[PDB]
């Protein structure tokens, strides 16, 4: 078995986390292979 | 098998390489199909076997059915709990955009991380997992926009 998992953290909301990224409204297609495109 | 966020690692390539990220909740490991392609996983001396998967949703669950059922409210800021290769887990807060599809609207997070970050969980203000980051599109800039990909429970 080639693949393995390592714990990286707890799943918690962090008050006063770094706030960034934009919020685009995009027109997309989802093909049978699970690829998104514009 | 403790609840939390996990790196998915392989020793097939050079050194130890991070292929992606997943979520352990209710004894089930959750990641994106393209991270593992449905392969078995090692956990200490334990082995995790795939239970459910779908290439089109790009999700897979190990040791049981998909458990994550919370949804984006369509209104509020969320946090990406990004786990980048070789770097600490880090909460990034953002307002999702939208993917408009012929079959309805999904949340979208516009944050640039390496491909090895696929499967990082997205959180609501109560800490609940509303989906996984790491399947999406490269836009004009050269930047990445991920679906908020949630399975069915
Ligand atoms: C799921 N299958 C069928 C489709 C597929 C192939 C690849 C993907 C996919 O979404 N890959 C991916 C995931 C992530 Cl988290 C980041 C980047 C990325 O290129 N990020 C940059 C900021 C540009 C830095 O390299 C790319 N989906
Ligand atoms: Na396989």
């Amino acid at each position: 078995v080639d693949m393995y998992i390592e714990r990286a953290g707890d799943i918690t909301w962090e008050k006063d986390a770094e706030v960034t990224g934009n919020s685009p409204r995009l027109d997309v297609a989802l093909d049978e292979s699970g690829d998104f495109s514009l």
